[PDB]
């Protein structure tokens, strides 16, 4: 059971902890967040507006955060170099602050005795992995890796299946995406991204994303064949992917449904989901899949030009794939 | 100006009333709504959560709705065949109830001596017109007419410019659409449309729309080449079109911007807009355009495959177009 | 194990069904709702935007809704006298349609062979009971009863503790309350409650409520000493009571906290809760208490004039009280 | 017109600017905000999610922000001691950052040449003024003043009228308050105000407020007779006070209505409003009154115990009062 420290006890940091506890695939032994002290951590982890009260016990005791009788070391460092992950026993580190996405910044945890670091975001230079799509290309020389973005984890498993069976000539993706922490309650300053500063609950907000091009990194055959953009809308969680693509081989929509469902029951089970029910976004709150294909929502213009819809819990789905990737990395040591 | 009766004093009926008064192109003289009495019509027309309090006077005076000194006859009839449009002097009738959208049902208004009917919705069998696209196909023999859907009025002006300049081989459309009256505040019964019954402000809700199909009706050359679907999101008003289309002729994104903005400054002024600002949805509330191209939000994959974004105030833009079509129909008499 | 039919498979009817199964205190055998056919009930019972996917199996089998392997008879009657509650073995009927709240109208269920009716709302003439306050005044001569309102089940337990210990001279209550099914997604017609027609997700909407007055009926010593009003605010669920009362005997706040906490762990356990944590409304979603005293949110002016705050899940708290009352009435036959 | 410099170009800062231009009572000549450069200021002033687009011109030219052709000097300083207000002609400074609310901190603008400072918020030690209530107590020796909070500006005009006619023995106040910039879009860190950290659009959030107590500063006869608390709710703007008070002299609700209405038509014109319509909060967006009595929402228990209800646009009503106070101060020089 690989021991894990979390840097950044935010949405992703706390839900990784819930998924680590829930699945037992990894063990959280240390947490670091300079803006959330140990008593505050008890509160932030126990109560959750989106995913509900934690089902379990959580207390502060002898300076450690004790969750289900298991004590966790709490640090309060702003500079990742000064965290002593080694003496806390943390071998792997989840880099879920949002501000250390480069190998040089993420490498700071290796000074502290961490063995490897998993950035919970896309990186400019760290190798990116998507469970079920290219994770087997991880090898032990990579001490710093990225689990990509939540959108790419929705789009790449779907894209994998469509391209393997039919061939994607080209594709454009829109993601209608839930609100996140970088947004603003009311019109306010947002530096380089003026749209993101506008009132979160008031607006549909266009945003730029590299998540679709990133699919070309996890699936090299799709390099230069996909891009896309995003709309942020006033919901607290759960997001949807809309992939308009042009297929090489003609495929009836029922054929797309059969290979996607088949893949959801086989090698991609737990990653790629399939449904034909009249779902809406709240039906995926706390759903641990990366991607759930929505058979009824999509629509074909003809056998070579289709629009495919897939849901994802950007918070809890992505957190479960951070856990899965660390479990798999542990298994290749 | 032609004298108009309004059947259904809902979102569209009251905003069509506002658009007439504001523009002065047509004159409301009569209104029918069996679920809203005269005093309640003073309240619902005066106050508006989305567009604000009406700027002007509105009162109940001796059985008439008096707006800025002008009296409007009020009817309370469930069956359109019993509305006495002639007596009130109403020559055209805007059918905006949502429940009389076929030729046979909307024709009931001619028994009451109205001369023409304009259905504020798509119709299965009435001729469909869109200002700036095919409205010069209207002729005086058509007594029952559809102004199509808000989404069709957004997409068809943009498609027209693109198809005229580069050729649309095929296109798939998504509209992120604000909430409407057919939705529910909490999970509740929704007849044949299960997703529509789910809590409106809690969910992204996939939905069908034939708006993209209906462009093939106002632009016959694109018949069979466009379809799409919708996402209902939790905002009060303003919607956005997301069109992914294949072009015949290679088009750089700068060339698309230029022909669209050229269209907006010329023959499609007031109908198709153009902006390069970092807009969000609220910036189009109470905007009277049919469609506003967002130059920074869209994205090209290559010279023949692009995604184009266009905003539309689904309430007030559409209502202005109903007015415009009636003024145009009037000028043809 | 009393057998129960549900009239009205809405918010309350489906959470009463859920609470019945989850608690085991009563057995649902019959459900009637002319607007939800059998396949639609599978869908509406299984997916819930507010409370999540039902944790168990639900399917349609041989004309029966089969929940956790137990089949339930489905009726589709609009007139209650045509429901054959007797043949389906329903002994008690939960009247949760919102449109049969008086004794003459709710008595229609006795024609079909039901032996008692529990109206899931206030009633003009049927006797009202609140669990933990006055439920022991129920006796076997009463075949039509009302379980009052959600707000009354929150207010009455707190008001009982405060009054039994310090005497309430007079009190005024505001409840800040979540969206309910009678509200509209956008400004639309609302019969005689005009403010209720305005866009639910955009507005704070003042509203009348007889809940505070009704406490005088379940606590007769408080007759004519309490009234109040409501604000409907854009949340899907969970409401809060804000009670401002004059006391007879001087009471410092910490003494009010002490006796309320003591009540919450004694005879009002499971009905009246108590907390000192920094809670907000989502921390009570799917909470089964009638009323949770919020220690840190209240405030006193002096020892005789205080502002008391209590949270309640207006959907799930109330539905459990319906189930609890029917188990109590069954035990007394 | 006194020349005014604005420190903090946020909700209040920008809307004070709008109000100043719309009313012509003071002139804006300088703005300081180190987190919004010139070109971004053009965008943030031009577009407003809550209040609509600026009706007028705004552009950047020669390093100045030019609004309706008049040039405004732009500083980018984090320490108010370094702002050269005097050189830019700014004689009064609106301190609207939220981080310099004491006299020792707000006095920092005096070293730059400003003559007086108006803190846009409550202050621990600066004299507070509420227009229409105690503004005549201002005199020219006062160089650092406070315009109190939005809520105090709503409560004090009403309290004044009620107290001058009937005598307030004691009162308790709840404000149902819209979201502000200090809150979070999702559950995040919030110092020692833990509840303020929870998802703003997801929750009813109880919060402390000094507003009712502050009424005792602007109306000394009521010192120590008022307190209360707050509920933050998911609306972008407009708030409501709920004052529960005991009266000394008996007052039937009609008498309360009558004196509030005559105050709103006389001395408190433009500050205290009166309405009997079925209003909801959106009906007060961009309303410039401090406080609008809602006659139909309130309720009396008896002739000495009553609950009074008053709306306020916390953004624009407060902003207009900052302009009114500065104009009144300028008339006194
Ligand atoms: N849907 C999502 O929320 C989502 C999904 C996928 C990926 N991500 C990404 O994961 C990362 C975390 O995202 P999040 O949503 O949890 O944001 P968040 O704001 O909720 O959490 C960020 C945390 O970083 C903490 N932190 C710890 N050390 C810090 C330090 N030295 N400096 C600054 N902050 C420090 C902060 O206190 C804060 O709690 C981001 O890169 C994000 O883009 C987010
Ligand atoms: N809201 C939009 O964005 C939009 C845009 C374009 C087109 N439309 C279409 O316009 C039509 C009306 O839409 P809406 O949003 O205004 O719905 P709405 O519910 O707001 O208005 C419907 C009105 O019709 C009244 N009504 C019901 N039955 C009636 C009857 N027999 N006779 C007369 N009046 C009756 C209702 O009381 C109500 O006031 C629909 O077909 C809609 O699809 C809507
Ligand atoms: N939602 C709450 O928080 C809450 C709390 C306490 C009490 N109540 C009361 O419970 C009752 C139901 O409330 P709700 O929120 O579930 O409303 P709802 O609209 O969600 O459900 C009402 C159900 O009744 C069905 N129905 C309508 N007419 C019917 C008829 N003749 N016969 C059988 N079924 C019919 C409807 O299809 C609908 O499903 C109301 O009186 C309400 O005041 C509601
Ligand atoms: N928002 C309301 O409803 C309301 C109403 C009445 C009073 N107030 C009070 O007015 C003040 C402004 O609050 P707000 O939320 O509307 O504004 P805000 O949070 O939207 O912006 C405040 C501005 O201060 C800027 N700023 C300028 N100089 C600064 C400096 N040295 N350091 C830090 N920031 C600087 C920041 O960029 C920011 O834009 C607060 O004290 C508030 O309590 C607010």
């Amino acid at each position: 059971m690989v021991k894990v420290g979390v840097n950044g006890f935010g949405r992703i940091g706390r839900l990784v902890t819930r998924a680590a506890i829930c699945s037992g695939k990894v063990e959280i032994v240390a947490i670091n967040d300079p803006f959330i002290d140990l008593n505050y951590m008890v509160y932030m982890f126990q109560y959750d507006s989106t995913h509900g009260k934690f089902n379990g016990t959580v207390k502060a005791e002898n300076g450690k955060l004790v969750i289900n009788g298991k004590p966790i070391t709490i640090f309060q460092e702003r500079d990742p170099t000064n965290i002593k992950w080694g003496e806390a026993g943390a071998e792997y580190v989840v880099e879920s602050t949002g501000v250390f996405t480069t190998m040089e910044k993420a490498g700071a945890h290796l000074k502290g005795g961490a063995k490897r670091v998993i950035i919970s975001a896309p990186s400019a230079d760290a190798p990116m992995f998507v469970m079920g799509v290219n994770h087997e290309k991880y090898d032990n020389s990579l001490k710093i890796v990225s689990n990509a973005s939540c959108t790419t984890n929705c789009l790449a498993p779907l894209a994998k299946v469509i391209h393997d069976n039919f061939g994607i000539v080209e594709g454009l993706m829109t993601t209608v995406h839930a609100i996140t922490a970088t947004q603003k309650t009311v019109d306010g300053p947002s530096g380089k991204l003026w749209r993101d500063g506008r009132g979160a609950a008031q607006n549909i907000i266009p945003a730029s994303t590299g998540a679709a091009k990133a699919v070309g990194k996890v699936i090299p055959e799709l390099n230069g064949k996909l891009t896309g953009m995003a709309f942020r809308v006033p919901t607290p969680n759960v997001s949807v992917v809309d992939l308009t693509c042009r297929l090489e081989k003609p495929a009836k929509y029922d054929d797309i449904k059969k290979v996607v469902k088949q893949a959801s029951e086989g090698p991609l089970k737990g990653i790629l989901g399939y449904t034909e029910d009249q779902v809406v976004s709240c039906d995926f709150n706390s759903n641990s899949h990366s991607s759930t294909f929505d058979a009824g929502a999509g629509i074909a213009l003809n056998d070579n030009f289709v629009k495919l819809i897939s849901w994802y819990d950007n918070e809890y789905g992505y957190s479960n794939r951070v856990v899965d990737l660390m479990a798999y990395m542990a298994s290749k040591e």
